[PDB]
């Protein structure tokens, strides 16, 4: 099967946001950064081309794009001849923007651009090394109740323990300014996502809205980077004060 | 549920090797390097642990391990408490060696070991940049016929254009590095040959062996190494290494698409 933009499946963002009981206007801004590790097509002469794509979808887009459908859409490029790399990037912008409902940004880079590019970790302190027992993996947001009692602080915390539903795996970076967060509670909360079902996008939005309503920080940023499924990974960034992360560099599991 | 070694499914190497007309005594030595990006389990206290696994399976093993079973087997660790990372590494070795049929080597690394680790590309000259037309995608090994007419040389070549499917599937993507000492290979022929794999259905390990045996039969190098690095599926990638003279690749460093 060749190029087929109708393979893309929009999912209205409002659908699962309704269950976060949001306000009229969004409490956050941000974007979903997708890495397309498998991007490949044929040039005009039938010679395969390979590239890595990077896509940025604004969090204000009416829809997100269902990842399997994104994967299938990309696969439809595989056996398709395009006259150039510019054409490929342009069609990607067109189709993805059409689907999302807002202009999407797309970078199509040759593999060579990645040579020597670092695997990175996240900012701040990892909260994952704690001596605690967890017997119960059921999602409990109330785990955050009275979570930030501390001194007013600006800090960045991260965790590699985000898991969801076969399993999805992710790391999450939480930067905030407010009463200092209890690290055990935060860890327990994050771990409680383990058995639970939502899109990565929806999960980041849940974590943001839960932290905001329980811990009431002055400013908050929640940024997760998930390992790829079907050659694509999703990296939702949601912030009270900030538009996007500085770069797309991959983490160890990605 | 809980840790379950029975999920592992071996696939005998003999299947494809018979297909490639090999005897019990192999033209090559080597191993299959797997990277396990998703390895996770619970510590004794129920706190999730995450690691990247690195598994080397000797090419002399009776069996390979079917990737999906391997993934499912690994998932069974997710909700299981293990006493230590040491116990995890031990269980992996024991179970994977039993499935493969020979002692497998396993390294379980913390995520932190990868910080600042650079992405690498393969060695030598990329053959991918050629202005040529591909008329059809059917696998053709005869594309290598008369492919090394050149003066005697030692060189390393690579291509990012390896693609494959399998009956069990969704395309697989890979890069392949070929180092040889022999009559110099025509790069157009080699590139075409590799591209002709696009619609091919076989496992990564089988592909690499096919490429090695094809190059050996058609190009008759004095020594040959074929090393492919494939993108992951289900959290696992396979990097088969096959050489006349060498037992293993120098490292597991990941490539752009991996
Ligand atoms: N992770 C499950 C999943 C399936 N399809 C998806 N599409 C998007 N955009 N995000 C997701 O998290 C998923
Ligand atoms: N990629 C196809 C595939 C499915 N299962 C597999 N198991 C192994 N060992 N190798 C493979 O290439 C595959």
């Amino acid at each position: 099967n060749q190029y087929d933009p109708s393979l893309l499946q929009p999912v209205p963002r409002s659908l699962n946001r309704n269950d976060l009981h949001l306000s009229a206007t969004l409490p956050f801004q941000g974007c979903d950064i997708w890495t397309l590790y498998e991007l490949s097509w044929l040039n005009q002469k039938g010679l395969p081309q390979v590239a890595i794509g990077e896509v940025s979808i604004p969090a204000t887009s009416a829809n997100l794009i269902e990842s399997k459908s994104f994967k299938l859409y990309l696969n439809s490029y595989n056996q398709t001849r395009f006259a150039s790399w510019d054409e490929v990037q342009t069609r990607l912008v067109h189709d993805l923007s059409a689907c999302a409902g807002e202009t999407v940004t797309v970078n199509v880079k040759s593999l060579n651009e990645y040579t020597a590019e670092p695997i990175v970790t996240m900012q701040g302190e990892c909260i994952d090394d704690q001596d605690i027992e967890i017997a119960n993996y059921e999602f409990d947001d109330a785990l955050l109740q009275g979570a930030a009692q501390g001194e007013e602080v600006s800090e960045v915390l991260h965790s590699h323990l985000l898991k969801s539903n076969q399993p999805d795996w992710g790391s999450v970076e939480i930067a905030y300014h407010g009463a200092k967060m209890n690290r055990e509670a935060l860890l327990r909360y994050l771990v409680s996502f383990r058995e639970h079902n939502e899109f990565h996008e929806q999960c980041v939005e849940r974590i943001f809205t839960d932290i905001m309503r329980y811990c009431q920080p002055q400013s908050l940023t929640v940024y997760a980077r998930y390992t790829r499924r079907g050659g694509l990974d999703i990296n939702p960034f949601r912030s009270s004060h900030q538009s996007a992360p500085n770069h797309n560099q991959r983490m160890a599991r990605q």
